[PDB]
């Protein structure tokens, strides 16, 4: 229920940091 747990999730790598 976050922007990355349900955008980050289908993104292979969105934070920069490994």
């Amino acid at each position: 229920s976050y922007q990355w747990q349900i955008f980050y999730r289908s993104l292979d790598g969105s934070g920069a940091k490994e």
